[PDB]
């Protein structure tokens, strides 16, 4: 049908920053993290490489897509959609050629498809506070991101999920640990240690003549991968302003829903989360210069002059954001 010719119209730019992800939301009837995790996985040859039957990988990704909540406006499938592009576009980037391992690039492609699944529209905080089940369960630390990595890895012994079943056994232990150490790394917990050893990396920072990464043990590697997937779940501000705008919109919308659960409860309100007293512009901006920029300026940096691009989009947007603020 013409759906489906404009819906593989749009697949088109799956190499590029600032994919039309809504969009293909809505031409592919509400799986864009299917279609998108399938086009990368051909793009990238996985199937072959890993002897993934493809009905095998539909079959889980429909699966794992399920479990993202539709009634969740900011952490649901196009989120995860969104980083997972976001992840592969990272991966190609010239400084990066050749560095990783097909075993790799398939844990942190897997890995920001599960990052926030299964996710209820409320913040770690929140469920440590109002005495939740998973807060019991994992004793106040990660909550959400042990929930995730949890849900992603149990959905693959459903029927005909397990997509890795032609790995070796050490492929099987290797891809596990690093997808756990990339997740964990999303909590917002760990952003000011993350960035702090990238910077370190930066400063002792080895390349060949051509300017390529050059990481020869694990610590350095999954460093660098973890930070990789973290700058794709914060890559928003970065995007052209049209779609930064739209994930604004469901960021707040999730956080005032956490805020009237906090009000009816009588708990202090989270910052962003009051719909009464908010400043969207001005906690745009808040979230761009301490955050945001201070991340991507380092990660400019690392694979320095690949992410100028990403850079400039960050700071016009951030110029844009200024000027709404009287
Ligand atoms: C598009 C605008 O997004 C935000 O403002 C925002 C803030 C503030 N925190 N977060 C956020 C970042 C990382 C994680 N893991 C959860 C929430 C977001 C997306
Ligand atoms: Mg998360
Ligand atoms: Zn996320």
């Amino acid at each position: 049908t013409e759906q489906e010719d404009v819906l593989a119209k749009e697949l088109e730019d799956v190499n590029k920053w600032g994919l039309h992800v809504f969009r293909i939301a809505e031409l592919s009837g509400n799986r864009p993290l299917t279609v998108i995790m399938h086009t990368i996985f051909q793009e990238r040859d996985l199937l072959k490489t890993f002897k993934i039957p493809v009905d095998t990988l539909i079959t889980y990704l429909m699966t794992l897509e399920d479990h993202y909540h539709a009634d969740v406006a900011y952490h649901n499938n196009i989120h995860a959609a969104d980083v997972v592009q976001s992840t592969h576009v990272l991966l190609s980037t010239p400084a990066l050629e050749a560095v990783f391992t097909d075993l790799e690039i398939l844990a942190a492609i897997f890995a920001s498809a599960i990052h926030d699944v299964d996710h209820p529209g409320v913040s770690n905080q929140f469920l440590i506070n109002t005495n939740s089940e998973l807060a019991l369960m994992y004793n106040d630390s990660s909550v959400l991101e042990n929930h995730h990595l949890a849900v992603g890895f149990k959905l693959l012994q459903e029927e005909n999920c397990d997509i890795f079943q032609n790995l070796t056994k050490k492929q099987r232990q290797s891809l596990r640990k690093m997808v756990i150490d990339i997740v964990l790394a999303t909590d917002m917990s760990k952003h000011m240690n993350l960035l702090a050893d990238l910077k370190t990396m930066v400063e002792t920072k080895k390349v060949t003549s051509s300017g390529v990464l050059l990481l020869d043990n694990y610590s350095d590697r999954i460093q660098v991968l973890q930070n990789m997937v973290h700058c794709a779940d914060l890559s928003n501000p970065t995007k052209p302003l049209q779609l930064y705008r739209q994930w604004t919109d469901r960021i707040m919308e999730e956080f005032f829903r956490q805020g009237d659960r906090e009000r009816e409860r009588g708990m202090e309100i989270s910052p962003m989360c009051d719909k009464h007293n908010a400043s969207v512009e001005k906690s745009q901006v808040g979230f761009i210069d301490y955050i945001v920029h201070p991340l991507w300026e380092t990660w400019a940096d690392l694979v320095h002059p690949d992410a100028q691009d990403i850079l400039d989009t960050l700071e016009d947007n951030r110029e844009w954001y200024q000027s709404t603020i009287p």
